[PDB]
């Protein structure tokens, strides 16, 4: 089974990039926070208040769980049941007065390609990022990167009427070959859908492409310029050497591979560290 070793990457490249830009002080934002899994990790960057929203009530319950299981924190932690891409923020937080807006960092794992649905979706997700962000402040996460997508997909020849790649522990299905039979391009940015396999995963849902060039050109018209695109594995084998030491004896044990470095390793790279990516963008100027 592959999940304890990509759960522990996984928790390695976050833990990476919310230190990469995330202050002692700041106000965090959080969109689809699942069950809240990182907020060790932004209590030792020091932040003050912790806002997390996810549109599932078990996993906002499990993350409140979670969260009054520890003691003496520094920070405040806000969590709440809502939807960060179909609806306004404000209907969410409206509610939470105890928020802190605007917030210094919007941070979203895993989950931003959700708002990619559709094009009503991503600018509802765009627009709720910027008018909770501080200019100057940082939006940050990690996404399905499609460029290695379009790589696997622009060998899959037309004949294929679903198509597919993987290996003994993952498979990507496309729910159709629209991609192929337009020379290779996706016909719409939004609204592509597949579906992701992984040997002993607990979950199954919809996924769609995020095209990371209308990602950054929505971006840019929302106020946002980019500062980081570096696939998981540039990401990681830049940022481990000034890592390993400052992590616990236990998460470095965790990442260790049958070589005694540090990652994933034989079927795990594809899936762990070719098909995702880490992004940012920071807000420069106030969205008319
Ligand atoms: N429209 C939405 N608004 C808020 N959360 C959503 C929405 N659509 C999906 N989600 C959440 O997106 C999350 C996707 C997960 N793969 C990631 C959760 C968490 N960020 C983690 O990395 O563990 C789930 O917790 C979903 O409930």
């Amino acid at each position: 089974s592959p999940i304890i070793k990509l759960r522990n990457f996984n928790n390695a490249i976050k833990y990476i990039l919310i230190d990469k830009f995330t202050r002692a002080g700041d106000v965090v934002l959080e969109l689809a926070c699942g069950k809240g899994g990182d907020l060790r990790k932004y209590g030792a960057a020091g932040i003050s208040q912790f806002i997390g929203i996810d549109i599932s009530n078990a996993s906002i319950t499990e993350a409140l769980k979670r969260y009054h299981s520890m003691k003496n924190l520094e920070y405040q932690v806000i969590l709440i049941t809502g939807d960060c891409f179909g609806e306004s923020l404000g209907v969410a937080v409206e509610s939470f007065p105890e928020c802190r807006f605007p917030c210094d960092i919007v941070s979203c794992q895993f989950a931003l390609h959700y708002a990619f649905e559709t094009e009503e979706k991503a600018r509802r997700m765009l627009l709720n990022v910027v008018k909770s962000l501080k200019i100057g402040g940082y939006f940050f996460g990690t996404i399905p990167d499609s460029e290695f997508i379009r790589y696997k997909m622009n060998k899959i020849p037309e004949s294929v009427e679903k198509p597919s790649w993987g290996n003994s522990i993952y498979k990507v299905t496309f729910s159709n070959n629209e991609y192929q039979k337009n020379g290779n391009e996706f016909p719409s940015p939004f609204g592509q859908m597949y579906t992701f396999w992984l040997e002993d995963a607990i979950d199954n849902v919809p996924e769609y492409v995020i095209p990371f060039e209308s990602f950054r050109s929505l971006a840019d018209e929302y106020g946002m310029e980019l500062e980081l695109q570096k696939g998981f594995n540039e990401f990681f084998v830049e940022e481990i050497p000034n890592w390993v030491n400052r992590f616990s004896p236990k998460m470095r044990e965790g990442l260790k591979r049958s070589d005694g470095r540090y990652g994933v390793e034989g079927v795990e790279k594809e899936p762990a560290a070719y098909f995702y990516t880490t992004f940012a963008f920071r807000k420069v100027r106030d969205y008319q």
